[PDB]
DNA sequence: AGGGATGGTGC
DNA sequence: TGCACCATCCCT
């Protein structure tokens, strides 16, 4: 059963081929700055296992790295590329990534190593790495020995699973995909978590303390509108002291006790002086905890930078996720928790932040796809598209339609866009069922062709299994013939969604290519430090400023050609707040 | 030490 | 609780 394979002490010729599957094993989840436990190179001449003291410290294997005529094919080729990057040697040359091939092919599948990925194509002949490395705190490199013959198998997977991998890519329509844009953006995405992002910890510090200040006062009230202390944090003692001592109505359940959601205590305030403190306490705490220690304990006290890493290969839609730290979900909604944004700054001294975000790419794409004539003339006017909402499912002018009015099709274009259920809508409008459903039947009325398409994607997706996006991506519905209704209604919800989301990610990480090889081309030092769904966050010398106003937001606004144009809003400041 | 339940940020 | 990540609480 074992696996032939040369245990080399040095590197020679014959592991220089120009086509070969390389392992360059990083087993610490965060790869940054982190340890290259052993390398693999399976080719044409044989199996090789190398040492990493040895391999990286040899000219001629760092030379063949960084040469990119001599192709490589790997799996997440962006982790070995960055914890090279930290040791100052260049990855090129990689013209295959199965981790990015497996996610093409099915999101659902959650391929996270190598065995994972094998067994698609009912490949056994290596170990799942949860099995060799172990998970938690038992995790640890196994000897020389376990660890060489893991690594060979993983490059021997890899060296035999490209051609099938990429054939059935072809046969998808999905080859363009991965080759053109995923393995290209892989690419720029090691560069962002590699230049990371600078953070102003004497700011935070100073919001620290501000905010247990604040939390100490809170909690105290707290108290003394309880008449006892407990843990605020414990849905479990909240509930008792809300709704037994206090006797607050329960209007919502949950499968424990009693719910505490803000909504719910939103609802609740006008009972009792308990509720608002217990909201702000909340609110404050999220940003302490979260936010300002959960940054604080990640940045990178040599250099006062954060690195966070973007999952390429997750969502079910085709968007990235960020961690250690998340650097896409920073609040900005409430004012508060908004200035936590001011502790993100340039890196470089007269330098600063760029932001440019698409302005409703999602409903843009939708009336693309769907080709309504109604929608599509509102983008083609640059109409306010929940002002224009309201107008129509309400029978209003413009001047007629009230705050209240626009925030109702607001409410309604959100769920569009995301794909919420029937049940999540009437909330949001605080509302009944029946009521919310006869809100959707005007907006159908209105925007006849939205409903077509509705219809027409839920079809499809039941003919052929599956939907697509803008770029070719898919995702795979199952239950969309399931016989129970809730579990039905939800892969149809998908069906809808999927190729809305799902386009509006495609068209960004374009925008992403585009933009990075315009930068280049005009020799500007600007770079991407971030993307958050549908913007792109920059940092660069002031100088540099008026060119990126013209430049990124044209890019952005060329990577596809819709039916309807896309706009592009920008700003730009001394931070990542200021951006606004 | 893990991890499910609940709650809250982002798009 | 649409797509995500992660905080604290608290049972096992
Ligand atoms: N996608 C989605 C699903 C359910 C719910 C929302 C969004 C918002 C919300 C608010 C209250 C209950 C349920 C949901």
């Amino acid at each position: 059963a074992a696996m032939a394979f040369t245990l080399a002490d040095r590197v020679t010729e014959e592991m220089l081929a120009d086509k070969a599957a390389l392992v360059v094993e990083v087993v610490e989840e965060n790869y940054h700055d982190a340890p290259i436990v052993g390398i693999a190179v399976v080719n044409e001449h044989g199996r090789f296992f190398l040492r990493p003291e040895t391999a990286l410290a040899d000219p001629q294997f760092v030379a063949w790295l960084g040469d990119e005529t001599k192709k490589k094919s790997m799996f997440d080729s962006k982790r070995a590329a960055v914890a090279l990057k930290w040791k100052g040697i260049e990855l090129c040359g990689v013209s295959f990534d199965l981790l990015l091939a497996a996610y093409l092919l099915d999101p659902a599948q959650g391929v996270d190593d190598v065995a994972a990925a094998a067994k698609m194509k009912q490949y056994e002949a290596v170990r799942p790495d949860e099995a060799v490395y172990g998970k938690g705190a038992k995790r640890a490199v196994p000897d020389e020995p376990v660890l060489a013959e893991h690594l060979v198998r993983k490059a021997a997977a890899i060296w035999e699973l490209e051609r099938p991998f990429l054939d059935e890519l072809r046969r998808n329509e999905q080859d363009r995909l991965l080759v053109e844009l995923e393995q290209p953006l892989s690419s720029i995405l090691a560069e962002m978590e590699f230049a990371g992002v600078k953070v102003d910890t004497k700011r935070l510090e100073q919001m620290g303390k501000e905010l247990a200040e604040q939390l100490g006062t809170v909690e105290q009230r707290i108290y003394e509108l309880a008449g006892q202390e407990f843990n605020i944090n414990s849905p479990k003692q909240l509930g008792v002291i809300l709704f037994e001592k206090l006797q607050l109505p329960v209007l919502k359940k949950t499968k424990t006790g009693y719910s505490t959601s803000a909504d719910v205590l939103e609802k609740l305030a006008p009972y009792h002086e308990i509720v608002e403190n217990i909201l702000h306490y909340r609110q404050l705490g999220k940003l302490q905890s979260t936010y300002i220690e959960g940054l604080l304990k990640v940045v990178r006290p040599d250099t006062k930078k954060v690195h966070t890493i973007f999952n390429q290969a997750l969502t079910q839609t085709g968007r990235l996720s960020s961690t250690e730290p998340n650097l896409q979900n920073i609040p900005i909604r409430l004012e508060e928790g908004r200035k936590i944004r001011q502790a993100f700054v340039p890196s470089e001294s007269d330098w600063l932040i760029f932001a440019a975000d698409y302005s409703q790419i999602e409903l843009r794409v939708l009336a693309h796809i769907a080709e309504d004539d109604n929608l599509m003339e509102a983008f083609r006017r640059d109409l306010d598209i929940h002002t224009k909402t309201a107008m129509d499912i309400f029978q209003v002018s413009e001047d007629e339609v009230t705050p209240n009015m626009r925030r109702q099709a607001k409410a309604v274009n959100f769920g569009i866009v995301y794909g919420i259920s029937d049940y999540g809508l009437a909330q949001n409008l605080n509302i009944s069922r029946k009521e919310a459903a006869e809100f959707i039947e005007r907006y159908f009325e209105s925007f006849p062709g939205v409903k077509r398409y509705m219809e027409n994607i839920v079809q499809e997706a039941k003919q052929k299994g599956y939907v697509t996006t803008l770029l070719h991506r898919r995702r795979y519905l199952p239950d969309i013939t399931s016989r129970n209704f809730n579990v039905r209604s939800f892969a149809e919800r998908m069906a809808m969604n999927t190729p809305i989301q799902g386009s509006a990610a495609d068209i960004i990480k374009k925008a992403m290519i585009d933009l990075n090889a315009r930068l280049k081309e005009e020799r500007l030092q600007a770079h991407l430090l971030l993307q958050v769904h549908d913007e792109l966050i920059l940092e660069a010398p002031k100088e540099e400023m008026e060119r990126l106003c013209r430049l990124v937001p044209e890019v952005m606004e060329q990577a596809v050609t819709l039916r309807v144009p896309l706009k592009v809003d920008y700003h730009y400041g001394s931070t990542w707040y200021d951006a606004k």
